[PDB]
């Protein structure tokens, strides 16, 4: 894009190491990020420092918005790089300034948020309505589909962890190893350690 | 001014109570903004039991997810809770107004997100928490709302069981027998008409 060329014009660019934190939950929000490289999680926590993903951000997507639209507002989750990232930066002030000038830049920026509350409402059907089993079978199968995907003789090959699964899922390491046995022995999949194939 | 602008260019009705204004899956071309009244926004699981993803009330727009990209359906059901009055106003002629203002973008994308931040902590509230814990929480988020009502031992709030268990995803004798033990604890009271929640 043109647009989005003259948007990172007017951003300052920085690099994040894998594993680094963007944004912390609590902090007073002013900027907004734009992810020109890499992939992040956005993160909450438990009041005993369990955490849930509720989100996965790639390249192209902004992160940081939802303090954009009203003053005094503190950052709503942690931002974790999930690798090496370079990421746009921008403050408010002057994006709010961009859209005076070029109103398509807030309709990139919303068609995102749109979608966000889309899939998070997706996310608490999911997990008012599906048991663990359910939930983890399903995460299977969305990551298999993902661009990271290696195909496989039987399926596609994920790499994920399973305390990843449970902090996707919202379960214990330990249930996440309880469900993928139950999936091995039903035929469903194959597991070895971090490496999963779901047969197709 | 700028509410009153935006009105001028919508086309207002009348839906009575219990009547459902958008519904899950149709296609998305028009957008809503509540003049008077007060909705739900729910989900369904698989065996028709209904979830509350969030109350919308004047001042709110409703069905703005399908605007920034076309050929989208209706990603839940929003039926009225009182008789509404809602304007309404093509896809089309909104992005024409954004144009001249995009100030009524700013404003609907303020509401955007808020609702992600409100059903991101949904997304928490059900992966950590226990059916009591939840039902704690929502009682907490309910007296921390404008239309609670200062009572001499905290706040009083006006809610059935049966909204409580569709906030929630529990049916209304769980949540009746759950208060009454929350009452038991001496964090609520809930024998009388409404709901006081302690120390809120
Ligand atoms: N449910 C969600 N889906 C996608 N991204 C989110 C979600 N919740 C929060 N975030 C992102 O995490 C960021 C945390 O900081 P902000 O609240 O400023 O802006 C937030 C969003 O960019
Ligand atoms: N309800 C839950 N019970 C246990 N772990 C949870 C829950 N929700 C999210 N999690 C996270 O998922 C993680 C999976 O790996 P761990 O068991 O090390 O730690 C877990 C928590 O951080
Ligand atoms: N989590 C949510 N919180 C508040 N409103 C929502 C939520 N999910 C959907 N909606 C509203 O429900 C409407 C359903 O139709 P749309 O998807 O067009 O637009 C949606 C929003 O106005």
């Amino acid at each position: 894009d043109p647009t989005l060329e003259w948007f990172l014009s007017h951003c300052h660019i920085h690099k994040y190491p894998s594993k680094s934190t963007l944004i912390h939950q609590g902090e007073k929000a002013e900027t907004l990020y734009y992810i020109v490289k890499g992939s992040v999680a956005v993160l909450i926590k438990d009041e005993e420092g369990k955490e849930m993903i509720l989100s996965y951000l790639n390249q192209g997507d902004f992160i940081g918005e939802l303090g954009l639209f009203e003053e005094g507002q503190e950052r709503s989750a942690w931002v974790r790089a999930k690798t090496a990232c370079e990421v746009a930066e921008i403050s408010y002030k002057k994006f709010r300034q961009l859209i005076q000038v070029n109103p398509d830049i807030l309709m990139r920026l919303s068609a995102q948020m749109a979608r966000r509350l889309q899939v998070t409402s997706e996310k608490v059907g999911n997990l008012a309505f599906l048991d663990v089993t359910g939930r983890i079978a399903q995460t299977l199968l969305n990551l298999a589909k993902q661009p990271d995907a290696m195909t496989h003789p039987d399926g596609m090959q994920i790499k994920i962890t399973r305390q990843e699964i449970g902090q996707i899922v919202g379960c214990s390491r330990e249930t996440v190893g309880r469900i993928l046995k139950m999936l091995e022995d039903q035929n469903l999949i194959s597991a070895h350690g971090k490496t999963i194939v779901v047969y197709g």
